[PDB]
């Protein structure tokens, strides 16, 4: 209901996203945020991360047959947030119980033995705070690791350990 | 433990800043924002921009003898904001009349004949939105171009025309 | 030696509960039962207790912003049990230590200056025997008063005095 | 450059507190203040009020097995503030979401149909101003009633009505 700008998000067109065919909406405010890792290549420049977002969406859309990249937002090691399905569209990232009731954000990389740099972590958390400001997320949203809702190594041991320390984390 | 503050700002230690010796505090909520360009080299990756921030500060501190880089914040073409003097400390970027009453943000590069990429412009807006949320800048803050308050070409013809289109800009 | 059937419980749909957003599961057989009072208005008819359960849930969901009414079950003075989060879902009634290991049942009304009627006490006892029969509760489950595990007057002096006499109460 | 600022809080030692065993810290400046009532009896002389602080602490530590009395501060009707976990240690007064991000002040008494006397309201307001002066609370901290964040009658209808008029109150 409120107006103002918040965070910086690389818009779909900027990373050359194929148009989205998704139409199923999320009911705001969303209560849950599920953090995953793509378990794909990482990137650390805006040019390489735009390409990585395009690659992940390519895989989801072209190979998995989904209506769009599965994540609502992707986070690059360049410290930028990449617009996925966005705040209003149900994503495909955490199974049928979780997809309809959460926002999925994914760090582009494999964090089993590596951590995302502080800039990626800041972008992620700042994105969530913007979500709250926009009324897209509940002021009391809860952040979970992908492994807290599905059997998976995601978001990677190292990254999971870090999100466990976030303010809104509730396993 | 505790949430990283808004604006996804690269902290001064992250860009290896020399310690500041500045002491003068700004009285918040600050009314003005002055946008400048560094008229120096630009950079388009976190690694090159952290180095550029370091270079700009080195010049101000080592050569000009200042207590810190003069800008409150620097904006890189990597789409990230670099912490300079910050929200609370008076900068040295717009002269004696403006320094005490504004936050000076400087785009790293020379914008006389080229524009900052959208990600750099987005980073600048994210930052200002964050200053308002923080209480650092008043809600109805006013943006001024550096040339509007000191005799200079900064922030560069091309960046100057863009800022003139900002809702908070005031001639 | 095989699964039977108990439970004279009023289904959520019947009391027109808002849908639950809770998903964390309790581990059966649950060892503990925490008895609280809603400290609010009591009701002595199915029509009024269905609305009272709705009001209590409204407070938790609408005002406190929770995923569901915090209790696993609510007990009315009409002698009926109202389905809250139920046997399988972690409630929100006794804090972080006790919620994961207990079923929280709450008597609807204030039992500081009142005892619940015999029919409400029978409802509660019958519910717990049902939980043991279903394997939801350990056969030797321990009953705690809310005030024994959190700082509160709950479940009210009168009710507290009553539960301290129960076979299953464990100081 | 003046050492003494605000304060005049009855130190633990003085109300004869059992040594705290809590070590989890809050991060200053703290954004939220949650006002509760102890829900029991009041005290209106320094002698009585100090006995009560001991009593509340006794319940939390001896009975509930807590590391210290749960509140950061207690307000006596004797017009004095009683030191609890203090400005820096995470309390146990508003649940797992609020505890790590707020300062819990509890008026010693039950204010459902009795309002705290002016000297207790002054004590409380002065402590908060003190908090801000010290950097312990943010200048724009928000006050919430206990019942705004937890299912409880605390801080009492009478005291709740009064705090909703406070400058910093925000439901
Ligand atoms: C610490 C001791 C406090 C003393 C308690 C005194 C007794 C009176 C209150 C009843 C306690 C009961 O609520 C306990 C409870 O259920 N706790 C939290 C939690 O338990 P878990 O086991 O951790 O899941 O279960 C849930 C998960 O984490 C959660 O619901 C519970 O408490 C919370 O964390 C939720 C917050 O209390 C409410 C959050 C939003 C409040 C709405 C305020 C709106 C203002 C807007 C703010 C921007």
């Amino acid at each position: 209901e409120d107006p103002p700008a918040c965070g910086s998000i690389v818009p779909r067109r900027e990373w050359r996203a194929l148009a989205s065919e998704c139409r199923e909406r999320l009911t705001r405010p969303v209560r849950y945020v599920v953090v995953s890792h793509t378990a794909g290549s990482h990137c650390d420049t805006p040019a390489s991360c735009a390409q990585q977002a395009q690659n992940v969406q390519s895989y989801h859309v072209r190979n998995l047959g989904w209506c769009d990249v599965g994540y609502n937002f992707l986070i690059g090691e360049d410290g930028l947030v990449y617009e996925g399905r966005g705040w209003n569209i149900k994503g495909a990232h955490a199974g049928p119980t979780w997809n309809p009731i959460s926002i999925g954000i994914s760090f582009m990389g494999n964090y089993m033995n590596r951590v995302p740099p502080p800039r990626a972590l800041r972008a992620a958390q700042n994105l969530l705070a913007c979500g709250v400001a926009l009324g897209a997320l509940r002021s009391n949203y809860e952040v979970k690791g992908h492994r807290d809702v599905q059997p998976t190594l995601s978001p990677g041991d190292r990254l999971y350990e870090i999100i466990q320390t976030w303010s809104h984390y509730r396993a």
